[PDB]
């Protein structure tokens, strides 16, 4: 099994301080073969998903402060194309999900 819902994902972050390990960066994921475009992600990486690449927060849908940076894991994913369910998380232990691909955002942690 894998652990890639928003709350077991929220609760292993918050627990053990890092994605489980069925993530990967999408550097990591480049690295071997993936590409976007070709929807491959299972082919090259099977049971992986994509996460802790940076989130920059750009518009400030999200809280800030000195030191707080913010990253991804995406949420519910098993193959193909990515969905639209992000967690997004920062460096001080703030959880937020989204199910539209960061244009609203709930906060869980």
């Amino acid at each position: 099994a894998v652990i890639n819902t928003f709350d077991g994902v929220a609760d292993y972050l918050i627990r053990y301080k890092r994605l489980p390990d069925n993530y990967i960066t999408k550097s990591q994921a480049s690295a071997l073969g993936w590409v976007a475009s070709k929807g491959n992600l299972a082919a090259v990486a099977p049971g992986k998903s994509i996460g802790g690449d940076v989130f920059s927060n750009r518009e400030g849908r999200l809280p800030s402060a000195s030191g707080r940076t913010w990253r991804e894991a995406d949420i519910n994913y098993v193959s193909g194309a990515r969905n639209a369910d992000r967690l997004v998380y920062s460096s001080d232990w703030l959880i937020y999900k989204t199910t539209d691909h960061y244009a609203t955002f709930t906060r869980i942690r």
